[PDB]
């Protein structure tokens, strides 16, 4: 019931139900997310920006609210939104 | 004597005495906090905003001081305060 | 040669030599730091503000430079400086 | 294929291929990075500023983009850039 997402060493844990809410996104779509799955460690690994992920995960947890972390530059954050397919 | 609170993968450790200071809150009230207790991992798990929790825990540690993290948006933070019942 | 400081669940690792640089401080003075030592886990535990500690540790690592983290309020940070005896 | 960089207790994980992109830097040059390698723990250890490292790692991940974290002071960050040899 609980998924582990490893973003460059920073582990995030959430419920599969939280991700499946938006099946139109990378993390909400099994076919897409599975290419990042590590069966040895049983977690999804992304070699990407760590600070931006708090806002990405919150998008799912809040049911669709997206807020840019002030500490994260606008151009860095927009690239992440595009990668995770939230737009 | 020490409690572990797991907020979306981010572990916080504090003393039970620190939480019991405010028995009128979610974390200070055994009946409320226990529904989030995971006996397998022996920790309380919250699938919620990670950045906001530093200020939530500090509220207990400082004996009642609540300060909003600049890096956390006002509307996101207020929802957390309501959830943890600090108001 | 390496010490582990656990601040409310957030682990920091540094070298004993880095702390001993300022023997006039809490962390640089064996008699003071030892009352926070946990022999079971072999780490020093502080049930205190997590965000402020990055600047506290950097004080030792930089050889005396103290900068307040913008994300940490001035009154919260000053209380930490007083506790760790850096002034 | 995956490297672990331990910055004062904060673990970062990336791919060796991500670092080797810039062989002219500390982390991209085997001869330089190896003096910080810990064979016992199998990770590279740096007793340095933690907040600055997110932007340092992102430099490699983004293929050369360097942005200063607002929460990190300009003079602290510049010292890190010099140490990791990104300039």
């Amino acid at each position: 019931e609980r998924v582990v997402i490893n973003v460059s060493g920073l582990r995030f844990e959430t419920q599969l139900k939280t991700l499946n809410q938006f099946p139109d996104t990378l993390l909400g779509n099994p076919q897409k997310r599975n290419r990042y799955y590590d069966p040895l460690r049983n977690e999804y690994f992304f070699d990407r920006n760590r600070p931006s992920f708090d806002a990405i995960l919150y998008f799912y947890q809040s049911g669709g609210r997206l807020r840019r972390p002030v500490n994260v530059p606008l151009d860095v954050f927009s690239e992440e939104i595009k990668f995770y397919e939230l737009g």
